[PDB]
């Protein structure tokens, strides 16, 4: 994993690329919690698929697998509504059947976050292939501070060599649209920074899952451990 | 500010450091104390940080609004760095893990993550100037945030250009520049789990415009 190229390693992520699920719900009826609550549940199954694919990230053992997943999951969802959202100005695309607004989002504070960061990626042509590096980033970061044995030790250095490995490939694209390498590194500073707002945002869902103090809300590890198929 | 050369940038941030201090010569209540007092003197170092003060008034307050306790937070992680298992609130105040937990930990972390990275003066107060600049739709706000971009893009500027100073090479660069930009997304996250501990228990927007506010 650390011997593939930088165009090999794009390949592999974009390849790994999960779909676009749509809403759960009845169009010919007249709740919106527990419609993306259940979205959520099951985008979070394919993201685990996804994450399996990302090139180093089976080299893990399995219970630092699910410490990543564990911190990451949200932030990993968020950039993908994200993503997803670039083209509908002024609206999320939860799915092709669920677009809103922020009147419907009426909590409102991390949807007009989610909003600022699609344009932001809009109006900054965030690309495809730089698009999936970033999600490659967060699953590896997102965990990585927060785990001291030995082989605790040696699975943190491997994630720096993947994570410096997935640098290198984000700047190889940059470089092949003919960036300078002055922008080449100003751009690289623009997309992890945006990632600290992910992060953010991530945090503030995750409070308040956390504060509804309910067994099923937030993804257990042997919820993800059984979702890895070991 | 947008003139500044990369060299010029780091006298600048250099020369506004604030001054470590000191605890007086029942925890909490110390540590309130003296995270009071550097709120002072990060108010006047804010307003030394290039592009800070070519802000309005009400972007400022929200941009320490936003930053404080990931400032103060980087200050004790670089402050504690030479120090293993302990986090130097101040000299006088060197604390260990039992006498916190949770939150004690990360910044334990986050200053280990320093230590293997050797991470340097130079390098800290880029960050720090980072931290405030990006973590907080009128005509004038759209100016503000194009004018906070294009200082943070001379910070990165200014770091690359540390980093080619000592000898590293594009590759080390860009994995540098990554690996120190990736360390923020951890101050926030420790940020909003102190915020949160916090509030179970903050300086408000009237206070921090009456310190920002000054007269000539
Ligand atoms: O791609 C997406 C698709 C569908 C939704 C989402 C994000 N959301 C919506 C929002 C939210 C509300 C409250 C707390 C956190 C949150 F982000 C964020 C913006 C509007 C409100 C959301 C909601 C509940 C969630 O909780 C699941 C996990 N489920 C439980 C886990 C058991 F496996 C309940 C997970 C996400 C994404 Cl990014
Ligand atoms: O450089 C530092 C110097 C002194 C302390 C600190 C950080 N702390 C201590 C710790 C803490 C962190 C996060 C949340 C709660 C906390 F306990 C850090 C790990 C264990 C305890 C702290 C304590 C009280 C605080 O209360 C404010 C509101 N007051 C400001 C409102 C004035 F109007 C002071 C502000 C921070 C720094 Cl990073």
């Amino acid at each position: 994993a650390l011997s593939l190229t930088a165009d090999q390693m794009v390949s592999a992520l974009l390849d790994a690329e999960p779909p676009i699920l749509y809403s759960e719900y009845d169009p010919t009826r007249p709740s919106m919690m527990g419609l993306l609550t259940n979205l959520a549940d099951r985008e979070l199954v394919h993201m685990i698929n996804w994450a399996k694919r990302v090139p180093g990230f089976v080299d893990l053992t399995l219970h630092d697998q699910v410490h990543l997943l564990e911190s990451a999951w949200l932030e990993i969802l968020m950039i993908g509504l994200v993503w997803r959202s670039m083209e509908h100005p002024g609206k999320l695309l939860f799915a092709p059947n669920l677009l809103l607004d922020r009147n419907q989002g009426k909590m409102v504070e991390i949807f007009d976050m989610l909003l600022a960061t699609s344009s932001r990626f809009r109006m900054m042509n965030l690309q495809g292939e730089e698009f999936v590096c970033l999600k490659s980033i967060i699953l590896l970061n997102s965990g990585v501070y927060t785990f001291s044995t030995l082989k605790s030790l040696e699975e943190k250095d491997h994630i720096h060599r993947v994570l410096d490995k997935i640098t290198d490939t984000l700047i190889h694209l940059m470089a092949k649209a003919g960036l300078t390498l002055q922008q080449q590194h100003q751009r690289l500073a623009q997309l992890l920074l945006i990632l600290s707002h992910i992060r953010h945002m991530s945090n503030k869902g995750m409070e308040h899952l956390y504060s509804m103090k309910s067994k099923n809300v937030v993804p257990s590890y042997d919820l993800l451990l059984e979702m890895l198929d070991a």
